């Protein structure tokens, strides 16, 4: 019925590493079998839901990809993962990820489509600003520097900062 509780209902006290992957196979299985979700696409939401299910943040820092997260804009699937999920986020990032599920993705599409076409973080930085008028630069830079310290993404680390200043 709802990502989070049935993430939730995976848990039980120091599962161990095969209780863990059967977890992570079963829900990758089921959203390329039953949602059609590409298997790259599957893979990082399956290991960032299992990151959320038993408090692995290396895990959760799959679904923090911004290659996966522009996905939000392209599938209804995707982002009904991230909304019913969104909670569960914030609260391992100690509420730092302040930003809307549909914030998120377009500022996720922005950071893949910049790194690709190799655009000077400045850019990217006022770029971020103009779709996300809801929150101040400083609010963008810590969910910035939250995200990229999570996937150890040096070019969104290089955003956050000229945001910080901003």
């Amino acid at each position: 019925t709802n990502w989070a509780d049935w993430i939730m209902g995976w848990r039980t006290p120091n599962a161990s590493e095969k209780k863990m992957e059967f977890m992570y196979w079963y829900t990758r299985t089921y959203l390329e079998e039953a949602k059609d979700i590409r298997p790259d696409i599957a893979d990082a939401l399956a290991r960032g839901m299992a990151g959320l299910a038993f408090g692995r943040t290396d895990w959760v820092a799959s679904m923090l990809d911004p290659q996966i997260m522009r996905h939000i804009y392209t599938d209804p699937e995707v982002a009904r993962i991230y909304s019913e999920t969104r909670d569960m986020l914030r609260r391992v990032s100690d509420y730092y990820i302040s930003l809307t599920t549909m914030e998120l993705g377009k500022v996720a599409d922005i950071i893949a489509e910049a790194k690709a076409k190799g655009e000077n973080p400045e850019v990217v930085a006022r770029e971020i600003a103009e779709a996300v008028p809801r929150l101040s630069p400083k609010s963008l830079y810590f969910n910035l520097y939250y995200i990229g310290r999570s996937i150890g993404d040096n070019y969104v680390l290089e955003v956050a900062r000229v945001l910080s200043k901003m």
